């Protein structure tokens, strides 16, 4: 029926609240499982739809591998280990030979890899799989954000040179900033990790960071990797090149997960529900007649124009629900444009219009009514929503040249760009020493966060940036390793 | 290189070879799980668009539920226990309880159909979800056909009456018929399962049936049950009907698994490797230019013919290469049409064409050259590959009204038309019977098959049967139970 606790009072509370009464999500008896309800796997569709007709256009192929990876292959590559989930039974017998649910198919898939590359002209391999993911995450379960069964795709391709390698990973990059901002109006900050954040397997790994205002709190939002021959060292991904001698081939690998639903919850979702971009609405127009025999059939005319200009609508002609009534219903589950058609406004030859984003009503002539005209106000909303989330973004993240100012940026809810020089001691010092003197709402506190801050990216473009002269490095122990760009650091989920 | 046993020579060693040098599927370290190439995924992704645009139609929608359930909800159903893979650990840490992978999802998804529906206005309820599943089979594995990882589509639909429930069944069933002969080329029989066979869940149990001539056996394609009220009692899901009463729901269930591509190949596939239906094919039709720059660049003109056109074509110039090894390449690989350009063709102003189903050759006046044209010439294809199919299929289709005539048309390859009475006694009879009386390849035997008869389903369509009037029962201890149908049994996979 309604939201009974606002985004500002209870942040972990409010978010059950939408995504359950929207009919996004249920909750299950598996501990950080969930159910994905039809409206909610539908902005998943939509990612998929998009982001593989993308990376079609750059020769990537889709497959599907295994959901099961044997003991020995998974060792080939400790730290992740009280992670993986092992099946030890069938039946009531126990398996001769355990075996692992994928957590990551870099196991699964480079044997194959080792396999089918033999010359240059094998390369480049692309390959892409849409599939599921099981990880014992150790943190409390987040719905969409942190689950212990979670969707993704994942690729991994194998090239003859690193130039090629490290082109695809910005590229795969730019696909995952256009995901956001262009499916989900989520605006996205470029960088590399540091040394401690990166993928322990990769020669550098590049993340697109995502910003909750609610609670001040990064997430990283999609990862993009050059592993280098790290991993074709490994397993022996070896090619004969054109100079005839062999060559380990260079790899990537990027994943994108249902993460991506959970900061689109907590970006644009408000006190009445669900907010969602249009282009990933399951419905993007609701039109309300307002309840005589003429206006059923003019409404059933809009409806049918919409509808054959390829937008998702749906006609509410309930009998026994006040307007009132079905409007709170469609803004609960998000819907982004209403039209009511009303006698009045008939007789001046006009509809009314309602965006959920902003709440604003107005009137347009049918004269100005067409499946053009109502896409661009459906482009308008998602302008409006991703604008509104960059200027908040933005107005979020501190330059903190010095500690004080850190500390205090960081107990506010600001992401911080400070001096940075490359270090895991470096970072390890800053974690430990904002967790001591930081503080954090009880819902927070409550979800099994932290106030620690840690490092989000360096950012890629650092041109807007203010000069590093005469600053000092944040770890006194290196006060000799002098900054020399300047990095992002945060509260994190 | 190419393939080196026959199909009629080794079945099982045949297959292997076909699978694998297409390039369709790979071996894997874990028994029972196959590794699923581009080309092969890419016809589970066409049985998908087609699948997902027809049940969305009929209003049914697409969901996620998780991968795991709970011994508590999975012992709820009331085996099939000795299947059940069960997760155990994380790490080196027990779970509290053992979690089971998804074998189906009955016990997953009916208790939120519990909670989601209340009111008639809840109904009908038509989710779908597209999904792996596991089961520890203790049959021989075979790739596609019984895997112990596969993939499926199921759906489950709740609905206020019988007759709704009963409508839905057999829409589903004629759109698995359309799957397998629309998209795969391949024939079906729709039929009812007997007693013995149905799912002990359902009140009823339909199947489309296909067939593999080449050892005789049936697969059975796929599965459409009315469920009655079985679960719904079960798992009280209740709604209170227009009447103020409250009535259990009546439901279905429904399922199409990746066994299609194994009867698609083992239908269709011949001693030079695959052959592809053209509307599931990765290519179409591949352009080869015999060698030059006016050719070069009537090739390219014939090439960008078919791609605006939406036609998946392929321009295979590469350069040192014999005409004869790039169409052994294609054919193995199962690309149902062949363009062959060269200089004495152009100069008669036409093309040579080359059927991969058939082998034959033939001219098309360049005047006749079309996306249009090239898109009949592949309908010209498909039919005749379905054609093909059920001929063979029809011509081994005995009616057997004595048990004599059963056992010699069964020994020989072909399913039987029997004179039924439904008894759960019957059909064992049958079974142990024919077992006892039969014998089978060695290919078939390694592959842990046998010669029994099992029941396939008692047609639907009963029309074109013979008279039952005075045949005897096969099982002499009922002789007093007339047969009132007729019913297919042969050897299965
Ligand atoms: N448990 C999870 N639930 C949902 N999405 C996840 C989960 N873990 C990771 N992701 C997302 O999947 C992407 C690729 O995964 P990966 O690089 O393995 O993550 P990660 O290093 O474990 N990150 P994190 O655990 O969030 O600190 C990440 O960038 C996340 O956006
Ligand atoms: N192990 C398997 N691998 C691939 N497809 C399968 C497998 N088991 C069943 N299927 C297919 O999935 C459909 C729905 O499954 P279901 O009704 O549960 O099969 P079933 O009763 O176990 N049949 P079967 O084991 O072949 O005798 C079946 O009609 C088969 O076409
Ligand atoms: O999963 C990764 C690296 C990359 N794999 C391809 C998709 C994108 C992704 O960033 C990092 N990672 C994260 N969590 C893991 C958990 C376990 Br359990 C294991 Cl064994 C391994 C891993 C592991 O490798
Ligand atoms: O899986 C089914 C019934 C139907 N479920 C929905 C999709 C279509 C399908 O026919 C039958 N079946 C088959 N094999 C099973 C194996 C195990 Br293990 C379990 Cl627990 C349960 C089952 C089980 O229920
Ligand atoms: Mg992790
Ligand atoms: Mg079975």
């Amino acid at each position: 029926e309604g939201i009974d606790v606002k985004k500002q009072e209870n942040f972990s509370e409010w978010y059950s609240q939408v995504i359950t009464k929207s009919e996004f999500l249920d909750y299950y008896d598996v501990s950080g499982c969930y159910i994905f309800r039809p409206n909610c796997w539908f902005v998943w569709e939509s990612v998929q739809k998009f982001f593989d007709a993308e990376i079609k256009k750059l020769g990537v192929q889709n497959v599907m591998f295994p959901l099961f990876v044997t003991k020995r292959a998974l060792e080939t590559e400790e730290g992740f280990s009280p992670e993986v989930a092992w099946v030890t039974k069938s039946g009531n017998s126990d398996l001769q030979e355990p075996i692992a649910l994928r957590p990551t198919s870099e196991t699964i898939m480079y044997p194959s890899y080792a396999k089918w590359i033999q010359s240059h002209r094998d390369l480049p391999l692309k390959l892409n799989q849409w599939t599921n993911v099981v990880r014992w995450e150790f943190k409390h379960a987040v719905p969409f954000i942190r689950s212990r069964e979670f969707y993704w795709q994942e690729g991994h391709s194998a090239f003859k040179s690193k130039e090629e390698a490290d082109e695809e990973v910005f590229t795969i990059l730019e696909l995952y900033k256009r995901v956001y901002e262009e499916l989900l109006a989520v605006p996205v900050i470029k960088g590399t990790k540091t040394e401690n954040e990166k993928f322990a397997g990769a020669d550098y790994t590049t993340t697109v960071e995502t910003f909750i205002a609610t609670n001040g709190r990064a997430v990283q939002g999609g990862t993009s990797h050059h592993l280098g021959q790290n991993f074709s060292k490994m397993f022996k991904i070896q090619f004969e090149a054109e100079n005839k001698e062999t060559q380990f081939a260079y790899q990537n690998s990027w994943g994108l997960s249902t993460r991506t639903l959970g900061v689109m919850i907590m970006v644009h979702g408000d006190d009445k529900g669900m907010v969602l971009p249009p282009r990933v609405a399951f419905c993007q127009v609701v039109v309300i007649p307002l309840i005589n025999a003429t206006l059923v059939e003019k409404t059933k005319e809009i409806y049918n124009e919409l509808e054959k200009a390829g937008i998702r609508v749906k006609l509410d002609d309930r009998l026994e629900r006040t307007p009132g009534w079905k409007y709170n219903y469609w803004e609960l589950r998000g819907v982004p444009l209403r039209i009511e058609v009303g006698p009045k406004d008939l007789e001046k030859q006009q509809i009314m219009l309602c965006r959920r984003d902003t709440g604003e009503k107005w009137t347009m002539p049918l004269s100005e009514f067409s499946g053009d005209s109502i896409k661009a106000v459906l482009d308008k909303i998602h302008d409006s929503m991703l604008n509104k989330a960059r200027k908040e973004m933005n107005e979020r993240i501190v330059v903190t040249r010095t500690w004080p100012e850190f500390i205090k940026a960081l107990n506010s809810g600001n992401m911080c760009l400070i001096p940075w020089h490359e270090s895991k001691a470096a970072e390890e010092y800053i974690k430990e020493k904002s967790k001591l003197e930081s503080v954090q709402s009880q819902s927070d506190a409550n979800t099994g966060l932290t106030g620690a801050a840690k490092s989000l990216c360096v950012p890629l473009d650092q041109s807007s940036f203010p000069s590093l002269e005469g600053l000092e490095n944040f770890y006194p122990e290196e006060a000799h390793k002098k900054p020399n760009c300047w990095a992002l650091f945060g509260r994190s989920y």
